């Protein structure tokens, strides 16, 4: 019942392959607070990696889950259906952007969601290839590791992942890749490796998560939409991390001015319970033949009621607006800290999907991974849990529950400021 | 509040890709009883497809879940660890067959488990190919669909799944495939398509589930073990369906007289909550570098305490001995019915993983898919939930909770018996 | 000069990868005779591996070549056409089996022939997968090595060859593979790994060459044709080695009672000059868009007139009939030797595609690669060039020119006869 | 005996997939002269696509061919070796750039050469992936089509080519790709799709042929060599078209200041006879196990003595020097014509590997293909045979034999000048 003892036991029973960002064993939690086995208290700015937008154990969510535990926990929908699954699908068909008839499939993880969205796109187009972007992250199954634009550590040592996945450039002006280069990198694929007629879908994160919290602009997204229409390519928006309200709208695509053919959701959608899904143009969704979709746990009853309560909470507690206000308050505080620390070369984010990127002496081509990691460690020592991300591990992101208290906003910003001041000593 | 009303809403909100064995919407359940939204009661012989060996909402399991629901439901282990995960791993390391040290990785679904088992074998052997068997089922992600020995419906319209997966024959004398043919088929692969030094693993189900409840014999499994040993090939045992006590021992491999290098488990391990995992040789498990294993929901807290409680229940309530007793009563009962119906050409099963196979006029070359389907439908009319399986859809399997009461064992057999008699005239 | 001296320079300037069956350097050859640099004379029963059906430098062929040599040796057909290429295609379109219009593509090597045949079937059916047989040999390019049913040493050390090539069993009663087993193995692929809708072609050798001179039966070929017809799959007959008269008919398929959709030809077609090609159902051949088929040396001028002359020589000199006569004399001579050597467990062959298989003590389960190799080495010391084959290197094949005189036939057989007697002493 | 009639015959016997640049049937030729079946004469500025650097039927080469034709034309080296093959390998071990021991493999086509070079690199490094450049061209086999950086028409309609071939950007300032962009595009592959440890080789054309006659600079080639050295990746130089003295030196790599690990050669190596090969670092060439390399026609006797004679002709006639002077006279004349026609936006080339690129209104962003095509057709009408190329087909290239006469260089330039003036009237 000590963090160190538990870490020792871990090294004996669990593979080192499962990294451990923080050597801490959480015991209990509530909203933005977490207590370890030693009773220490921490402020959670990671949110279980964008999974806790309604916070740890939201009362409404927990009450719903407890009620469902009195009825049943599993039947396997495809064997014996149940209402929570159907209801969520109906609601997602409406909530997901796209002014047309849609259908929803529930699965269990973000990885499976992307897996099924691609299987569906292939069935609908009768094509086999897919295009993803540099720095993308879509999961850890063989195929999603291929879609993921990061070999190390996700696929390191395992040999080459499935082929017929082509790499396009994600637009990122901060690093010299115009939206023109991005659109041009897709045409390069068409001309050099896979003609449009062999590409079932173009998979993209409206805002890259693990990739650095880089957001696609509406104009770029609009150009991509047009490129897919022109070629009959399904546009797949992976919103496992950008969805569930993190950006100010339930789904980031709503702010792009265009609708994808398929959308995946997970993480925060159920506020702490295993659930994910795929919503898309009905005709596309129906392309797969009966019996070709499913999974044992898919749309687990408890997770479904949890998701339904999360949606009601976003409405009841005005969480979308709070995401926006929270984001502005965070960037303002971050911009202040930056006026005193050159290493911070960028402060960005839609809604509450906030991040800052660190460069050596503000040199926009000198990723400061060491400083980034130093801040994470300092924040832990001050009781703050943070996550870094980005292909160069020089991006600090904030994923604190949207239900955060005013005081905790000040507390996190303060601690962060202290970290940059104590590191510069 | 009407099964048919709900089915209608289902067809407008959910893709046809998701099949529906029984057009019934469950509302609540307890042990082996399920009640639909109309209040009609059914006896559950499908168990959410082998996920409810401890029955629906086993009270010990639910109380554990309730206690944990008071502490936390999610942190993402890689970010902040927690005891239920660590603790289940230790238990699994001890329980899965193998006299060597093992390490366990917790994920969320059976597909993920197979996916990770293979990634681990690839990293450990530094090889890329894998071998699976005919009629096998390992999941619905691109790669596991490739391992799965069945294209339709799981892959129709989609195109070809990931390559570098070679097919071997599962031993099945009942249908002409001898143990010698099985083994010969692996050497044929070594000789024709992929040398031993390019095969990371041979994935096999000790007892094929979707494949028809065909069990491997200890003798075959031993030849297979020796063959893997000789080539440094990892033997992966997929015990998602055969595991968690279904066959009379916690894992089917315990009755094979040999131990695999890796074992994947799921479904019944958590008795109704989303969880799966991989347990294998520690040094093999540790071949993946830190950061190469993970997943957002992996080893969800709630599901972890559920699995821990399930294992305690197997001990306290003697479920393994009950499995063996249940299987004998079922097989005795089914053999009785077979005396009056020649169509029943085989009654088989280890422990409680019981199945009967139907043939037109007892002709072992004429699988009766029509009769099989009819029995399933007649049973539903009598209040019994059944599932069929096998590549020819002529196998009826029984996956009723091991916690079933004696009277319910008779009720089910009697119903099954009436279904056959009534299928005659 | 010295054979050994040349072998030494060889080991210094050429990689060990290029094996050397006979450590002999040829200087001159004519018809069935070869003289090495040491002036020693050899009777050639290998024919450059089935490339010299009209013998070394057939005078008619040489005269045609010399005449063309005065005109031009290369222009690259795609840039400037030339009659020899056009004229050969026209003749092949009519002589290749198939009661329908055909078109012919000329390439340079048997490997390229197969490569293009598969590319054309893929473009015509719009499918990507192919099926090949156990023990098959189709070339040494990445893709043809995948089709080739033998990994060592062709693919050894290189890793896995291209995917989406599935393995069926070649019918071979001698070793336990019945025609039913072979056809069942194709359905197995359809059910387990690749649906018919995803298979562009089934590649087969009417008579396997490197595989062991195992011939397909008309009945089997007919079942395969019906199976292909039923699923829209192209039947590709690789006749690089069985073609050009070796079996008694210009192409082996003529003796099968059915026509393939595509046929690849090579080796003896040009009697000792670099040339290969693909003749097939015209609309299939035309499925590829202009600019899609090509190659620099494709249908080389000198090699085309040689091929046109080889065809005339076959008519004028009655070689098809002679192949049958030659084959009968060889099989009789070999069966007489077999009456004294039990190790000879089989004497088989269509036309002059003759082979004998050696077994230890005469046990079909004990391939005698050692005796086989001894016969080859002894025969060479006696002035007879032989080649072995088969997956277990226990097959002696006879590929001697069809233009051989009766005396060389008696002579070659005596030499072979003595080798067996001296090997037992 | 009419071009039109032969073309009509062609449409009925040969597939449309084989495009016909010029609808002319050549009857005979000599050095740089070609006569069609109608007796019309042409000045060949295409050389059978860089295959006739020593011109059509060079008398010395023809005499060597004739002498060998009296000895033998084929035995299949790996069966019965022969001196011509051994001697050419010895010479290429010296001639190919690289101050260190080398070994040589002889195959038959430029495609097989690239196929074997990769096979060799994979065995040497024990890795499966490869990297090629945009606009590259390496052959028409499945695998070389994957390496080739152009889908249509080379591999269009056929589906997706073999995976595990990744795309980098070829340096090309003219179109905005800096050397840094090229090098960085390689790092992008290492981070996003295939770690260095999985890349067996990087394949590059010192000067892209079909790609538009774009040459790599010494500086870039040096960075590419350092990058390879650091990761253990084999650098494969494909000199099928750039080699055989086209650039002023025998091989273009000689002018790069660095040596590749493997080099492929073909086309002009044998002045118009089928031959190709791979020369590389001995230890690397030897990585393949014995028997792993081969080919029926490989290093054909007649093509070998032709290649040997071609190398002698280069030394005797000083063709390397003439290449440089030819290139200069060509550039000067083209720069002249360029002054009156702004459409000619670039005049480039190493040695005699000369090309000009056309732009609509000199606007480098508007690749003028229609004008390029017009020039080719006008030139044909004026008796000059030309070829275009480049990803946008706006590149005119000159591959006229190096043995061309001074008076014909003027004649050729005059015809081109007239074409531009007239196309602009
Ligand atoms: C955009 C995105 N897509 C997919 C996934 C995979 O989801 P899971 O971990 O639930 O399998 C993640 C997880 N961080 C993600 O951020
Ligand atoms: C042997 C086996 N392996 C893997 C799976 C896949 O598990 P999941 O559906 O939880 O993804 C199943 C599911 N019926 C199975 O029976
Ligand atoms: C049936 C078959 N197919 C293809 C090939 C390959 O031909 P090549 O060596 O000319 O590339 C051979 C050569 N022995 C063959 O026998
Ligand atoms: C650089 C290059 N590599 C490979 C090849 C393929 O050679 P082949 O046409 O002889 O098969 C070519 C032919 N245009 C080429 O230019």
């Amino acid at each position: 019942n000590s963090n160190k003892e538990l870490m020792q036991r871990r090294s004996q029973a669990i593979p080192r392959g499962v990294g451990q960002i923080h050597p801490i064993f959480a015991d209990r939690a509530e909203n933005c607070r977490v207590w370890d086995v030693e009773g220490r208290e921490y402020l959670d700015f990671a949110g279980g990696i964008a999974v806790l937008n309604t916070g740890h154990l939201h009362p409404k969510v927990v009450a719903a889950v407890e009620a469902q535990l009195k009825k049943l926990s599993h039947t396997c929908f495809q064997v014996l259906a149940y209402e929570p699954y159907l209801e969520l699908c109906e609601i997602m068909n409406q909530k997901v952007p796209g002014d047309f008839a849609k259908k929803t499939l529930l699965v269990t993880t973000g990885s499976e969601a992307v897996e099924n969205a691609v299987k569906i796109a292939r069935a609908a187009t009768k094509r086999s290839g897919t295009i993803a972007f540099s720095g993308a992250y879509h999961g850890r199954t063989h195929y999603t590791l291929a879609l993921t634009g990061k070999v190390n550590p996700y696929s390191a040592g395992m040999g080459l992942m499935p082929g017929h996945v082509y790499r396009a450039l994600y637009p990122c002006p901060l690093h010299g890749i115009s939206e023109d280069d991005a659109i041009a990198s897709i045409h390069r694929i068409f001309k050099n490796d896979a003609a449009p007629e062999d590409i079932a879908a173009i998979v993209i994160e409206p805002v890259q998560g693990e990739g650095g919290f880089y957001a696609s602009s509406p104009a770029f997204m609009q150009r991509l939409r047009a490129l897919c229409d022109e070629h009959g390519i399904m546009l797949i928006a992976d919103e496992a991390q950008s969805g569930a309200g993190r950006t100010g709208t339930l789904f980031a695509m709503e702010q792009m001015g265009v609708a994808p053919d398929l959308t995946t959701f997970a993480k925060s959608i159920a506020g702490g319970f295993p659930l994910a899904g795929v919503t898309g143009r009905a005709e596309v969704m129906d392309a797969v033949a009966p019996g070709g979709l499913g999974g044992t746990y898919a749309g687990n009853p408890i997770a479904c009621v949890a998701a339904l309560e999360v949606l009601k909470v976003f409405e009841q507690e005005n969480l979308l607006q709070k995401a926006n206000d929270l984001g502005q308050k965070l960037k303002d505080g971050l911009l202040a800290i930056a006026e005193k620390h050159p290493e911070i070369g960028d402060v960005r984010g839609l809604g509450a999907m906030i991040a800052i990127e660190l460069f050596e002496d503000g040199d926009h081509n000198k990723p400061d991974a060491k400083l980034t990691a130093e801040i994470v460690a300092r924040a832990r020592d001050k009781g703050l849990i943070l996550l870094s991300c980005g292909p160069y591990y020089n991006v600090l992101r904030i994923l604190v529950p949207l239900t955060i208290e005013d005081a905790q906003i000040r507390q996190g910003l303060e601690i962060i400021s202290q970290c940059f001041d104590e590191a510069k000593q």
